[PDB]
């Protein structure tokens, strides 16, 4: 029965063609949904009660579009998101972190606009986790956004939105200085011929997967759900294909900001992403990611590939990783393991931001610290196991891969262990 | 000899990549498509696209197959639409650069247990009106196809039956249905109501993959450009859906309400044409050909053996086209199953085969009407040169190009066994 | 039949990985195909008699090597005459006649910077006596090959120059030497003294791989069955060395003292024949063909394009043979570079080309002696029928087999462009 | 180039020109062959073990010290010749020559002692074999090369004749005839490893078919993760000549490229005029051939073919080998009691040396059967705290590694350990930087 679920017959195929031939509508997804859902918060999804339903439906990142509303309006939305999120902190083995992303208005006819400088300052003051920088055309646009975030906003992730021909042509220099990319198909579909957007999307997703950096697929994914309770056949296909292309995140704009079915749109993206993640041909994907990833003498990078290889060898239910900044979880995520990457962190901000990396399930550690650092690490690993059991990721008898470091502090990941559950 | 400019067009840098991941990384929005659009467009003919003048614009925009949905209208209404399609098609017989065969497909209302009374009458209407294809609704098992086949009376055994898979049973019994059908339609409208909407993409990818492996045509249908029923431009999900159907391996893409009743029928055809051309150049032929080769069983049929040799030869020299002589369309279909990048120019005397080969990706039919030469080898050479001169006229070929020419050793269908490499003079 | 698929290591041939291919090799799976790696036998006192040379031709000797490091011009002229007498003794039965090449192996440069004056005289003797191949000793750079070519003069333009790589400089300048040579000999005797003995296998494997990639003949030479100079059976290392030279991709394997001066010249030829047949069936064609195709550049030469199409067609149907008409041997060489499992039966009127194509693995030359038919197409057909009749007599073909036939569109060399699938009747 | 650019800037272009690294990075086997370079020098320690037959030409303690220095890892005693007294004296001389270097862990070299049986002659285990096997147990031999194994019951008979005191002895079944080849799978299943005995095999089956049997058995042993020895006439002419033939060097190189864990010398060391030179020649060829292995395809094929495993030692071994390839690790240091954790690393054919730290003198000798395993015998008494004892053993491996030239400051090493004492609990992989 285990080998009939999660498209495992299609996963064992010797060619991509045979893998497609073996895809089965009766093979149910079992693994947790790996692709994060970004929901735009607006009039239809602002209330605390509505936000609780959206968190339960699967929203991982709340996007505030600074092209609309005001600072007062967006601060109220942020407060409602935080109130809805913290309303679940009662059960420590089930709490779900939710990131807050600020999407800028953009430069318009002009460097960094004066409104963007003020909105970026608002983001820093309100503790946003991510900035989706509109109309990034070159590396210097990213540097300007980074400067406007100042010294207090050093830890904020900058996801550059590629929205025009110049951004596509200068993609490599933009990706080099950004934390990640957003394929902003709305403007891209007006800036370049509409029939070429899929080439830009597939190229950028492939290059971000190669670089090990997050990539978001955005705009009109479930557009008809703004007024209708069910999406079109093209819309479900678009969501599934963004996941199969390799997108770390999928986004909802008007579907959640102003539409009549915000919760249903999140549930639809969740249901499609789960099905599409099981349909990924890991045999080819892992081999290609492995071959293309450069040789490295960084112990975190070396441990990450060893851990992902070990996870595939035993059909590991999860890879539990201890991380301060999210980096060790990101390096595991770049190899696209089928095993969930359960990231146990004390940083509330890192827990929110690792939603940008596919297959990373953040757990915020809130238990008393042990006197012995070796015993503290073991408590954090046991926390990951207990949360995993409660959430359905793990069961007694499962094998897990545990990734830890040799000394406290960020940058010292170097250990992989094979653990049997209970 | 060819030039660096040649190797920058039609996603040739992405085509040379050693992995699928590197192929995606090399896709370039500035690399322009050069080859003719190979995925056929099926347009549903209804009130918005019924007039002879509108049909001429749809043919110019790229419509290859006219679909008549017998779930709506009447026999009289559909006969008038068929007459208008044939009048619009024959209005271009005076210009070789514009004349294009257009197939006529009848889409049945559907089943009750067996074949419905109305379907028996509509299938009889199809035979009497000389339709080329039947899109059989709600095919659930092999016996449903046999019933449709039996209904195509004594005169319609040459009509292609494309079985529409619209529910759980059709998906589960897919292999037995494909075995007795000429092809498959992934009918996503009903499929998305019969099975969970989030599972339709799995059924689509599986059926397209299995049809590609069997060498049989597969149509992707329903809501591909849905918003274009009321809007002049499609959504980002819609253009992606059309491109991904082509990348999945679909031989045909379809328009339903977009052309039957919408405000932008011609624009919807133009949009499918533009997207399919871009998507066909983005196909990773290096892996596709290797996998089609490895999965296809060994064959002692000369047509099949010649077809793989011709496709291998075409890739080796970047041949502008593979010109094939065919009476039934079968030799062109066997070339199409290996997904050559070279256009398959099929020269035929059969007007029906010319219309029907639109079901096979990359087949460009040329109907030949010259009287037969007394010496067969001369009649063969005349048809080969007709394909080259039509190719030159349409932009497929230029002097100095290499073409692969597929023929047989004796007249009559079923004897293809020769592949030749010709330099265009 | 199931019996067909158990022979010639076909279970190992279908394996999905090289490791599984090795695991499926079966000592009970008998070789069926004709031996495709040519055997070069050095002529000396143990192999000079006309009667002994007839036994060596029957055992499998394809090329007779004359070693100009020993004996006078008078001795080599008698060797040539004896070889020709033994070869022409079988000319009375044209369907079974086996051409045998005569290769001249030069003394070399010695302490000098390039072409010696003895080499100049010996090379002129070769042209005057009609040698087919020169094995140029101690080639260190491209200018050494040009000097050999100049010493052959205007009458020796058709002689093949196989450069012997025997020292460090030759290995380091390999690419420039291969570019101007017709092929290479891995001369392991001197190579094993010029470079560390434990490195010779790396030089052998590298040069064989680069010659396979270039589509040029490579010979593996020296001490392959050394112990058979005095013993009737070889050592375990010797049989392994011959099998591994074939698995590496060598077109030819050589015997030196084993046939020139040893006690078992005929047995040494029979042993190389038996090993080579076993090793050729053990070649993992699935990976080899895929790698040869991926590495071979795109080509606009119709002979090369037809050759890859013909090899692809032959693999698709398990063709017993590829029958090719050739004037210079070039069309057969271009088929051979893709390493088909099907035997390449080359029909030619050129006695020299028939001898020289032995340098290419899997090419079986047939010398056609009939004068040309008045109708060119009939002359082509008669030559194809001669290939079929010789093939049936020799065991290559049977009624019911499929063969691929490669011909051209006009008389004269350079116009191969047609591939055809023929059923043997 | 992009997959090696940062590491090329760090380690240098000179590093990437040695040990056939340009051929190792090739995308196809054909391009890998085209990139093999006679100027690319081997750097890694020789990983294929050399089995030398001990006889009249190689029996003296002084000669044996030269053979150990030349590279002999396993001393074979052929019970088809000599007597119990003769073989006991050879064993004592091997042990005296081996223990003469026991003054330091950076000079000590464990050497296994293998007993090769006479065989059954004309069906069951012969009476002479029962006595010779009893001699082996009494003299503490590490391995038995069982002659003419034809079926699984032949290896059970050898195991029974070894008795309750010889349970730890490795049984390597010699495949010497058609029946042994045909019943190979059942024989490998119950044996510790295999020997392709080409001498008898070349007389029992057609000589032109021996290479098929050799390549098939080596491939199946590689797939099973069990040791395979290539034997007989590898350097035959070196019995009387100081240099081998071109076919002989090719045969040794091709046995290593085929996947043999061990290569053997018979008359070359037992009775020949150049025993030390024959060992040196096998050492030099094996080092060149190991660097020429196309690891990219080999590792991918070993992974595709190996079934999924829920054994933590197996899971840790593949993770450690993957990690070693990612950073061009100089070594994988593994703690082992029986040799099993080192054997599971060896089955994935890492380019990194597997330095196996063990307290078992017998396991240190027996791991020579596994390609790429370098045994270090740890002699210190156990620390009070087990975690400290583990750390001391890992540091012993690092210090021996530095002293012997396997490791340098700045190198990355992979360290493989377990969660509790005792055999069977390996489950940890660590990446350590050498300081
Ligand atoms: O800036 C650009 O480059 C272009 C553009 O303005 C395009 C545009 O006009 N759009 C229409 C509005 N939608 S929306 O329905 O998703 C949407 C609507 C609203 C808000 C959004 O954040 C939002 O994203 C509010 O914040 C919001 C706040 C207060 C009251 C109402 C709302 C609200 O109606 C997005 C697309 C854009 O922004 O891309
Ligand atoms: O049969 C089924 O199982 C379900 C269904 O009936 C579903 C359905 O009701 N649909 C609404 C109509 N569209 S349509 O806009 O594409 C479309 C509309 C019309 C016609 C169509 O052929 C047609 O396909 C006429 O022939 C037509 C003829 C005469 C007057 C008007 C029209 C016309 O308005 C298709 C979807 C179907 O058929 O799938
Ligand atoms: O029974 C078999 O399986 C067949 C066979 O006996 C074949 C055979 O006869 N051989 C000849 C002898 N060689 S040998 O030169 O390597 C060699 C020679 C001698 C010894 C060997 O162990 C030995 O291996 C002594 O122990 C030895 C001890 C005391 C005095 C002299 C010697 C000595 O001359 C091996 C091959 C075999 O064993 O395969
Ligand atoms: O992923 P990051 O940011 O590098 O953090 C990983 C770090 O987490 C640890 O596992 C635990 O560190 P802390 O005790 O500081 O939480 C370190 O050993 C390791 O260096
Ligand atoms: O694809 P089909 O229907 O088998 O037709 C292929 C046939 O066409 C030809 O090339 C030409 O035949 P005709 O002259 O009868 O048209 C035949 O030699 C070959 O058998
Ligand atoms: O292999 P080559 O030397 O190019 O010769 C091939 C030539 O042989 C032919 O098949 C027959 O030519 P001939 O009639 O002159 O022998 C030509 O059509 C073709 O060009
Ligand atoms: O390879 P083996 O035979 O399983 O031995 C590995 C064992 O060695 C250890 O690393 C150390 O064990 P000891 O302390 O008993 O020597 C164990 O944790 C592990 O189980
Ligand atoms: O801003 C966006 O999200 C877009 O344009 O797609
Ligand atoms: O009938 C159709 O076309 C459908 O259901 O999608
Ligand atoms: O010249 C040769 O043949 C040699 O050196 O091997
Ligand atoms: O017994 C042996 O070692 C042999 O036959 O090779
Ligand atoms: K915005
Ligand atoms: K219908
Ligand atoms: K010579
Ligand atoms: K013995
Ligand atoms: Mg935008
Ligand atoms: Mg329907
Ligand atoms: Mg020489
Ligand atoms: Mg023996």
């Amino acid at each position: 029965a285990f080998f009939q679920q999660q498209q495992l017959p299609a996963a064992m195929a010797d060619t991509f063609l045979e893998h497609l031939c073996l895809l089965d509508i009766d093979s149910e997804p079992v693994a947790a949904r790996s692709t994060s859902i970004i929901a735009t918060i607006g009039p239809a999804s602002r209330s605390v009660e509505r936000l609780k339903e959206m968190i339960k439906a699967g929203m991982n990142i709340a996007r505030l579009n600074f092209s609309h509303g005001s600072h007062e309006y967006h601060a109220e939305s942020i407060a409602n998101v935080r109130e809805a999120v913290e309303s679940f902190a009662g059960s420590p083995l089930s709490y779900r972190p939710v990131a807050i992303a600020l999407d800028t208005k953009g430069p318009g006819s002009g460097g960094l606009s004066e409104q963007d400088v003020r909105d970026l300052r608002f983001g820093v003051e309100h503790g946003v986790d991510i900035v989706f920088a509109s109309f990034v055309r070159k590396a210097s646009d990213v540097a300007a956004v980074r400067a406007a975030l100042g010294p207090e906003g050093h830890g904020i992730k900058i996801i550059s939105k590629i929205e025009n021909h110049e951004g596509v042509k200068r993609f490599d220099e933009i990706l080099e200085v950004s934390d990640g990319i957003m394929v902003a198909r709305g403007d891209l579909g007006i800036e370049i011929p509409a029939e070429k957007v899929f080439l830009a999307q597939k190229m950028m997703i492939g290059r971000c997967n190669l670089a090990g950096k997050p990539v978001v697929c955005a705009t009109q994914m479930l557009e008809s759900m703004i007024t209708k309770p069910r999406p079109t056949r093209a819309e479900t296909s678009d969501v599934a294909n963004a996941v199969l292309d390799g997108a770390d995140c999928i986004m909802l704009s008007g579907e959640t900001a102003k539409g009549n079915f915000p919760v249903e749109a999140v549930k639809m993206q969740h249901a499609i992403a789960r099905e599409a993640e099981a349909a990924v041909y890991h045999r080819q994907l892992f081999e290609e990611l492995r071959r293309a990833a450069p040789l490295s003498r960084d112990p975190t990078e070396v441990t990450a590939i060893g851990a992902v290889e070990a996870a595939f060898k035993c059909c590991a239910a999860a890879i539990i990783v201890l991380t301060t900044t999210g980096r060790s979880a990101q390096l595991l995520s770049r190899y696209r393991p089928r095993a969930a990457v359960i990231a146990v962190t004390r940083s509330a901000q890192a827990a929110r931001q690792v939603h940008l990396c596919r297959g990373v399930f953040p757990l915020l550690y809130r238990e008393p610290p042990e006197a012995i650092w070796a015993d503290d690490v073991d408590r954090r690993v046991q926390f990951g196991i207990e949360s995993g059991k409660l959430r359905g990721f793990l069961r007694v008898g499962d094998l897990v891969i545990v990734v830890t470091g040799w000394r406290p502090g960020s940058g010292y990941t170097n250990i992989m262990r094979v653990l049997s559950i209970s």
